């Protein structure tokens, strides 16, 4: 439209309805020139990395993007506990995405001293990548989202991405991307932008823990109309053998047959919060769980879904195999236990077998008068037809979707550090500074001009997400374990600004506090 | 329009249809005054040339121009590589020009 | 129809139109008597065969059939080259088959 | 049909309307199997080529094709008599093509003594390539053709061609072809094929000559209004130097300021019938004009249209630059004067260079007072604006058509052989005998079959072609030149059997009889 007319409003509530969360967020964002308006070949060469399992090649871009894919982004703490505590299970439906009330800034600097002046001519511009044509990085979880408190003024993320590499080298194989080669939308000052997204069908995130254990499902009043094999000899000394079952009942239930089995496991390391119970050596890399791609060791971040701990040993965690958040203020690199939030998934111990256990015991031989039975740990198990599981559970400071990637073949496609898995997820939001020159030569010259005038841009960002709401239909007689806060005294309200205006999150705050029958 | 609007949006894309193929191009570009406004005889004389295989005689102009005219301003090497593994032939048809978004 | 008239037609072409491809191949064949009318019960016994791992029961019998399932049936190499440079996937879709001028 | 029904008729005639001639032309033809039903690579090294110059790289088919690219095959004597005495041109108009009353015969061989049956199973194939998708060889002048007798009956000549070559090895860019890769009709006895095909525009062949040159074109009784160079000194000894100028007029000629110019020219050797005024050398290939193309020389054999003597001078005729026929009977290789025919191109006289002269002079210097007036010889000349020619004549022994190559750029595209030159010009008719197995093994094996019936097959071709006439519109008071037999008393009659059933042609015969103004 014009100069003077605000091209959009401030809109950050959200709206309750039966089956329905509308949550709708506005934040204020800054746009720096990133890489000089420049594409840059990056590797591990030109940070100087050297083992090869952290070798990479790829491309930095002068653009920016938008990251709303955490949940504090769209979720008040006071609408994430209304929505924990109420439902069995949430799902997101539709997305609406607005950029308004553009400012393109202009920075001049004469000596030691900085002058800021509006440009009202220059543009910004914008595309969503809807075509999924571009190197997809809102499921890797990364820093640059929008704040969870709505009073706080972000960075736009710079975008970069990795394409194929040897060591530092790339091949052939390995892809560039020029992100002018898109068509997008130029704003000046009073242009806006816009656009919709519908999520495609998901399943619900479980929000309810078990109340049951998969392996108590039965009726403890009654006995089995099965057998098993209750004794295999018939005393001390020699040539002493029988065969004699026994009905499986209510006295023995570990032996009783069952037709469903715990999910898979891939064993992690346990690690103890109480530091004086662990190893006096170095094992964080060493005695890690981990996978390899192409002679490259990856860490296996995220388990497959596993219990973090067996009961009452929550002074335990899994190696890697949880997400651990930082607190606020909390530094980069080498922090104390008591500066970030382990996350725990003791509420799937009902479907799910301990991180750090075997799955189980299997038979590795065959027994005979001469041979005595010999079993051996699973310490990793593939899915059984029969197998039963919980995927990990969801969390306030969490990530919300994942990019299913395209192949062949997939199972069970949700995200493993959690969330919504989805082949079209919400698209990339990408957004640039145009480049300004500065004063031309007046003599041609062919070189591409590498003088520009410093310029930055701030605008508006609104996010409004539609989510769908399976209610909780228990018939449950006791009350349930709730999220709350609690009331005794302290020098600081929970979830809320500091004395010196930093709003922090104490805690990670899960889904899971219904319970639901097995 | 105004001061405040975009005047004109973005457009890189290439577009393959069955018998065609449509490139838009846009870039950013920058224009100096030239020749402090003026027009100018200019020759070899101007510029001290010699010999008279390279004598010459002209004008130079305040004026510039666009030149669009080389294939890569039209093509990306991926769009050059899929033109000219799959077809015997090829021609331009139809030219689309835009100036917008002037900053003086 | 008659001694006297063709049955069929050689057809050996492909046709590329936009999504589709369309393989077209005929060939000659010769088919023998098999095992003189008769089905027979074999084995590895029949044929000698010793570790347990290669051991079988079967029966062959006078019959014969056709084997179109390698892709060389039906894409020349140069139509090979023209799927596999150009296009993300590929599935197959109907089938067509003939047999015709038989001469016993 | 069915085995005891002819699918065909004989129809031989010619029918003369006013402005169209319809030619209809059947034969008798025997197909052989050719390879052994096999595709072969072939090159000078298969053959034991030596010379660069030779060298090539190709393939041999199975297949066989049918050439009716000679005026003998669609005229007789007496029509092309009929043609040339009484048009100034004419041109192919439509084309019908049928294949009737197919035979397949099984050849076994006992011990020296063959029995040959009918196989009433078997089947023929045929296929013309009407996209232009194979390599065409029927624009080179080849054996094979149907017969000019219509009583002889002749084999198909075999199908095969060349693709690029570095000596005897072949380039990437080399492509190979496989006529089974085509669709193609099958035909027992009792199924016939046609197909109909339209020349496109091509100009009508000139079947005149020039009664005038093209250096008389002026009123004999009237002077030019220009002027020219008629001295440049004005007598003897020293500084004598004028500029007299004359107007030209009827007594010179040769000075006279003309709007048109003889056509282009390319020097030919010079070779006399009369043997002893020939140099004692081998200048054959030695002297000869030729054109070098990636490193090999091709013998230019036609030349670029031009006159093949001067007058009188009838026993000289260009080294490579006319065509030269067979008589009936001769050789191979080696073979005197007497056995062939050597054509001329006489009557082009007045409008084209001769052959064997320098096109012109042209100056060489500047001319001062120190240097005098240099010119020098133009052994060859390009097309100039303003220069006017003749295409070669074609002759009832010569080919047709051929095909222009498909090519950026052309000029004047007619036959440099003569006749028609045509991008799409009358199709390539393939036919094979369709592989008929011996019997297979029992047992299974992979290998494709090597064996055979040993088999041939027989039947009718009938080509109707119709031409278009051009009308002589000439008022010439005296009468003309006319093809005419010799009434004078021989053994034989001209363009007849032989006493011994063979068929021959006397002489060559072109079309050049009538004449036309300048
Ligand atoms: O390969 C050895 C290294 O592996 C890394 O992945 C790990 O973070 C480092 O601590 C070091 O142990
Ligand atoms: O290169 C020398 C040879 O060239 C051939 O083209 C010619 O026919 C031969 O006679 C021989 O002279």
């Amino acid at each position: 439209d014009g100069v003077g007319s605000s091209s959009g409003n401030w809109h950050c509530d959200s709206q309750w309805l039966g089956d329905r969360v509308i949550t709708t967020s506005t934040r204020t964002w800054a746009l720096p020139t990133y890489n000089n308006h420049l594409y840059k070949q990056i590797s591990n060469s030109t940070s100087g990395g050297s083992s090869n399992d952290n070798a990479y090649f790829g491309y930095s871009t002068p653009w920016g993007y938008f990251d709303f894919n955490r949940f504090h982004c769209h979720f008040s703490p006071r609408d994430w506990q209304r929505l924990i505590n109420n439902n069995w299970g949430f799902r997101p439906k539709r997305l609406n995405f607005k950029l308004f009330n553009i400012q393109v800034k202009e920075v001049t600097d004469n000596n030691g001293v900085k002058t800021i002046a509006n440009n009202l001519t220059s543009t910004v511009q914008v595309f969503t990548d809807s075509d999924y044509q571009l190197p997809y990085v809102l499921g890797s979880a990364h820093e640059g989202c929008l704040p969870p408190f709505p009073a706080d003024v972000f960075m736009i993320p710079q975008y970069g991405y990795l394409t194929l590499n040897d060591g530092s080298q790339a091949v052939g194989r390995s892809s560039f991307y020029c992100l002018e080669y898109f068509p997008s939308q130029m704003l000046r000052t009073g242009n806006n932008f816009q656009f919709s997204y519908e999520f495609e069908n998901v399943p619900f995130h479980s929000s309810y823990a078990h109340s049951q254990s998969l392996d108590r499902l039965m009726n403890p009043l009654i006995d089995q109309y099965l057998y098993y094999l209750s004794k295999t000899i018939n005393g001390s000394g020699q040539n002493q053998q029988t065969l004699k079952f026994s009905v499986a009942g209510p006295s023995n239930m570990a032996v009783q047959g069952r037709n469903y089995i715990p999910g898979p496991s891939y064993r992690q390391q346990r690690v103890s919060t109480t530091v004086t119970q662990n190893n006096n050596s170095e094992f964080a890399w060493p005695g890690a769980s981990s996978w390899a791609l192409n002679g490259r060791n990856s860490l296996m971040n995220p388990g497959p879904a596993m219990a973090s701990h067996k009961e009452g040993e929550d002074r335990f965690f899994p190696l890697s195999g949880s997400l651990i958040f930082g607190k606020q203020g909390t530094g980069r690199d080498n922090v104390d236990a008591d500066k970030v939030m382990i996350t725990n998934e003791e509420e799937i111990k009902t479907t799910n077998p301990v991180a750090t256990e075997s799955y189980g015991q299997v038979a590795t031989n065959h027994q005979s008068a001469q041979a005595q039975a010999q079993t051996g740990w699973v310490q990793n198990q593939g899915i059984l037809p029969g197998m039963v599981w919980q995927d990990r559970d969801v969390y306030l400071q969490g990530p919300i979707w994942a990019k299913i990637p395209h192949t062949d073949g997939n199972f069970h496609p949700s995200p493993l550090m959690g969330g919504f898995g989805m082949k079209h997820p919400p698209p990339q939001i990408l957004i640039k500074n145009t480049p300004v020159p500065a004063d031309p030569p007046t003599a041609f010259n062919k070189d591409k001009l590498n003088s520009f005038i410093t310029q930055y841009s701030t605008g508006q960002v609104s996010v409004e997400i539609e989510w769908e709401l399976q209610k909780e239909n228990s018939k449950r007689w006791n009350p349930e374990i709730q999220y709350t806060s609690n009331y005794y005294k302290s020098n600081n309200v929970e979830f809320a600004v500091n004395t010196e205006g930093v709003y922090s999150e104490p805690r990670p705050i899960g889904t899971r506090y219904l319970t639901r029958n097995l």
